[PDB]
């Protein structure tokens, strides 16, 4: 992004783009807007399935299901105006939705021909009983709440009581006066809200629950239907985040019928990814799994045997991507050429050696056809801002687009971390106009929390960097350990242990930054977006010698006040953990703080709640210290749209007044 | 303030003061915390009957009624922890006071003679109905809800059902989660809540309701009852606050007696006094009433006749001290010599000449004892610090106390208004050190709100002003149209149109800051509190060429969000006055920020709702305009107690920053 190709995707066996007023098919034919319009009762839609090339178009007057192969309307949709909740069964011929709290299916109706009713699922859902959407806070992969069987003959869905939750006010300061809602943010080492799913079943209307038992408080995750529907797997982590059990349910009764694998780990086990079966097997399956260290594919059959890890190495699968027609390969993304890169692979399901089908040094992003036949390729690294291409596999690629290259320099390179073994890798935004000769002020832009990795072989942080660069500010990052992508043990030295490793390797980064003689060491500031915002606050008050100025973004403060589930992972529970709490609690040392630091928060933020950046500021002033503060009170955890010019500016101005 | 003599007071006929750990009674005789405390069952007391010397002590366990004169115990009670409420009957044996929601009287025990449960007068006090405490916004000089008749035979109270009122979260970020609880803050233009008086007939143990009757939204103001016990006088104002009739009510059956008088004015009638019956009499009393552009006092009988308008002049009467014993003087406070001044004064009750009995020049505070046989006074001027006399009325004076005087120099003096032709008084606080051959940056502290006047002939705002003089910046503060003790025609220009003229007349103190050849015309800044948030902001968005940097504190910034009492008495009410409201919306002129403001609140203000500052923030983004922040989450309307030092560094700091 930005896209230069729009829409470039898999339709059946075309890939497809669109170029204003036309869709363009390829294996060479158009579909205008006005060709399209004619056949209504160029514009967006939303991709059902790309193997039979069915979308949805949303339009003025709900949903239209279109044929983009055989040009044809489907179905038309009527779902009372909900589009967020929106999960088509893979028949395609009617959508689950939630709205006003319960869960419901509309059937399509065929052109002309008149429409039903929506079927009413639930009927009681409310504020504190919550049907049809994510839950566990969207953590363990979870991104919504409502899995269709793949034939379409049952809906599985959470229900979520809430009811047992402390809820945190959340600030709508819009109307004459203001209103307040209930946030049901259950916090670190409270009681977890209650999560059970149940199964509808179209033919006859009845809903069974499965049996999941005790404690009611275990998390459910990872729904993944069997291809006969017969049976609903999930895999259950309990409380502690150290045992994930692999379990089939019986859909028709709702029944326990067996464990197939528990997977443990010393610090955290966490599922992120469904099972998916073999094509035309119901018997076996690829599982994720990081229990070796690093994310590989394993193959099992249903009654829980392994047959083999079939991907193996220091380096993680990023995202699998499918088999070939036969399920005699795997295809997958992943970091065996660098952890700064991303390579398309195959590999046997045998195992073995792993074919690299984008060798060029870089970031691959890939789509596998419906075929398993070939793939859409899209490619950028320092020196190549876009290059498109599509292979056939291995019959030779086409290029299909490649884009051409005064700006920062940006730097690269390696330094040691603070266990003076693990390398860690950087890039340096160079002030504009640089010059050698010159001293110039530097700016850590840090995140450094688990899941995200900032330093990767990219087309030159939503260019925040650039514009201070362009103020003539130096931007420094690098991924310390905690971050993600280098394997289990990279990552889970923070365990219990929030914050501390993290800056011991950025002040290696500060160590470096004091090396180049370019930097004026007596201006160095630091900067940062949540866990970023975290390490910029923690840095100030650990280091306050070192960072003069900060900026912090809806920063976490204390970590007793952050979500059960991510919190719990990475720092265990308060009650187990004190030590680790309190010496991450930045409410305690709020009287370190002597440099110049601006706090902002979203008002409404329900991720980081506003209290974190409050009583930090509460905090202060009893210690007697003084920061600064902004708040974006139509904002949530992160200012998003044409505000954040406004959000650019405030930083950085802050920055230009203060380092 | 600062108390150099203190507790200073009157007991029966001896003036009184503290030392340490003796009470010293003169009229010479000393009471140690020793001899006290021998007497228990020197130390802080609450005075009951200064008449009586009956005072109240706040101990350990319950409260003590003491008899100082008498040097014996009166009464001990059990309020249950209350003391907020404490209202203790003028037989001195009895208190009222309300606890978790509901009103209660108890009854003193005798020193060993064993306690009695208290009576509970109402029992369906909640959330939206509450007993015996201010109503109407403490607006008309209401500071409580219970009003025990002069026997103690009966107990006024006020019941306001607010359950129509629509409530503003007030958040408490304390506990693990944050917790809301409903204000029910009537803004300007809405339903308001219903207020009904009750009265509690103590032999009885009945309660009768005051028949008030149509619309329910009218303002019961300054209960009064009868000498006799038979009538309570209620001052009831309109909705539009420009009537107020003084009706009589019969205390036995709540029924409607007769109106005694009517007063009117084209913008606000706004009674502020109780009646005070004259010593002896059941049927004249005195009222106070601004009617004729000046703060008078009315002699009436109790059939609503007017006597005698007593005291008349362009002056007011800023406090009725009460009466000889005969009652056939007035005693009082006023600002005859000079608004910048406070004398205290004698008159006839036939009227005629005023009598100064405090002519030193400056600022008197004045206790007429018991007697109404002789004053204390207390004096300070801006060459006096303090002067504490006692005087034998016309028997010449005792002197008590007197007090002996780099620092900033004070400049002091008038210039003209923006209509060219009214006075304005100013102070000036001079940088320390002040060279005449330098340019200094100055600010402009300004409140020019209703009901407060900020230069007056005192010894030489808190002290803030100084602080920023000895940062090196004057500081210039001038008494604009609207402000108070300068009669009701320099007041009520601003109704219907607040800040435009207060505007014009602080234009008029830069114009003469400018004229000063020492002042820096391109450093000046602008600060206030509430109403002087409310002013700064607008200066710095209507003058945003001369206004470089302003700090806002707890700002009105929306008057649509005010409350209906205060608002819609300057402003009428939003329907009525469109283009006045539109005028003074912050909101709308957010985009004309260019310098510098941070706007400061407290969390949990319930006079300006923290939503005015933050929708300015919101303003602000969408408009692209650069306001900066800082929130006090545990405090209310103002920075109080020890944190008051951490508002004032980060007020200066701020400018010291940026002007
Ligand atoms: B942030 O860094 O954006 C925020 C605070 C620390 C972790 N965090 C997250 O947003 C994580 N998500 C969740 O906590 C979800 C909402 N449970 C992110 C980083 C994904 C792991
Ligand atoms: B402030 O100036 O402290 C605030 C905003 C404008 C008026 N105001 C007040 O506090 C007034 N009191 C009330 O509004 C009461 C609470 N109804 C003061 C100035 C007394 C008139």
């Amino acid at each position: 992004y930005p896209e230069y190709v729009v829409g470039l995707q898999w339709m059946g066996d075309n890939y497809v783009f669109i170029e204003g007023d036309d869709l363009v098919f390829n294996k060479t034919t158009r579909f205008s807007a006005a060709d399209l319009n004619a056949l209504m009762p160029f514009p967006s839609f939303r991709t059902l399935d790309a193997g039979r090339g069915l979308v949805v178009l949303f339009t003025q007057g709900g949903l239209v299901g279109f044929d983009m192969l055989a040009r044809k309307v489907t179905y038309l949709f009527d779902t009372n105006e909900e589009t967020a909740s929106l999960d088509f069964s893979p028949v395609g011929d009617r959508v689950a939705y939630v709205r006003n709290h319960n869960l419901y299916i509309a059937r399509g109706g065929k052109l002309g021909e008149g429409m039903s009713r929506a079927i009413a699922v639930t009927i009681d859902g409310t504020e504190t009983l919550v049907y049809g959407q994510a839950v566990h806070q969207r953590e363990f992969g979870i991104e919504k709440g409502t899995f269709w069987s793949p034939k379409g003959s049952c809906l599985a869905f959470y229900r979520m009581d809430q009811s047992m939750v402390k809820p945190t006010p959340i600030v709508d300061y819009h109307p004459l006066e203001a209103e307040s809602k209930p946030l049901y943010y259950p916090m670190a080492g409270t009681p977890s809200h209650h999560v059970t799913v149940g199964i509808y079943h179209l033919a006859t209307g009845k809903t069974v629950y499965l049996q999941t038992g005790e404690p009611k408080e275990k998390f459910l995750t990872n729904l993944s239907w069997s291809p006969d529907e017969n049976i609903l797997y999930v895999a259950e982590v309990n409380r502690a985040q150290n045992e994930c059990k692999v379990n089939a349910y019986d859909a028709e009764t709702g029944r326990f019928v067996r464990t197939l694998f528990v997977e443990t780990d010393k610090h955290y086990v966490e599922p992120l990814h469904p099972l998916t079966f073999l094509p035309g097997s119901n018997n076996q399956f690829i599982w994720q799994s990081r229990r070796d260290g690093w994310n590989h594919l394993y193959l099992y059959d249903t009654t829980g045997r392994l047959i083999r890890q079939v991907t193996k190495g220091e380096w993680e699968v990023t995202n699998f991507a499918g088999f070939d027609p036969k399920g005699t390969r795997l295809y997958f993304e992943s970091t065996e050429a660098s952890p700064l890169e991303r390579h398309f692979y195959c590999i046997d399901i045998k195992g073995g050696k792993t074919k690299d089908l984008t060798p060029e040094s870089g970031m691959h992003r890939t789509q596998l056809s419906p075929d398993g036949s070939a793939i859409i390729d899209i490619f950028q690294s320092p020196t190549v801002p876009r290059k498109v291409t599509v292979t056939n596999i291995g019959k030779g690629s086409h290029t299909l687009l490649e884009a051409k290259n005064a700006m920062p320099e940006i730097r690269t390179g390696t330094i040691m971390a603070a266990d003076g073994q693990t390398p860690l890798y950087y890039k340096l935004t160079m002030p504009l106009h640089f010059d050698p000769a010159k001293k110039y002020p530097v700016i850590v832009y840090v995140y450094g929390g688990p899941h995200a990795q900032l330093v990767t072989k990219t087309w030159r942080v939503g260019g925040w960097d650039i514009y201070m660069a362009q103020k003539g500010y130096a931007v420094f990052t690098v991924d310390s350990r905690g971050s993600a992508n280098r394997g289990a043990a990279f990552e889970q030295v923070i365990h219990r242990r929030l914050g501390q490793t993290e800056m011991a390797d950025q002040m290696c980064g500060v160590d470096f930054l004091k090396s180049q003689s370019w930097v004026d060491a007596d201006r160095i500031g630091v900067h940062g977006w949540s866990y970023g915002g975290f390490m910029t606050t923690n840095l100030m008050l650990t280091h306050g010698d070192v960072f003069k100025v900060g900026v912090a973004g809806g920063p976490v403060i204390d970590w007793n006040r952050y979500e059960i589930m991510y919190g719990e992972r990475y720092f265990d529970a308060p009650q187990e953990n004190p030590e680790g709490y309190d010496a991450a609690n930045l409410l305690k040392r709020a009287g370190d703080l002597k440099g110049r630091l601006m706090l902002i928060h979203g008002a409404i933020d329900p991720v980081v709640v506003w209290q974190h950046s409050l009583l930090f500021l509460d905090a202060c002033v009893k210690a007697r210290t003084y920061p600064d503060y902004y708040v974006y009170p139509s904002h949530e955890h992160n200012v998003m749209g044409p505000d954040r010019v406004h959000l650019y500016e405030t930083i950085t101005r802050y920055f230009t007044d203060h380092l």
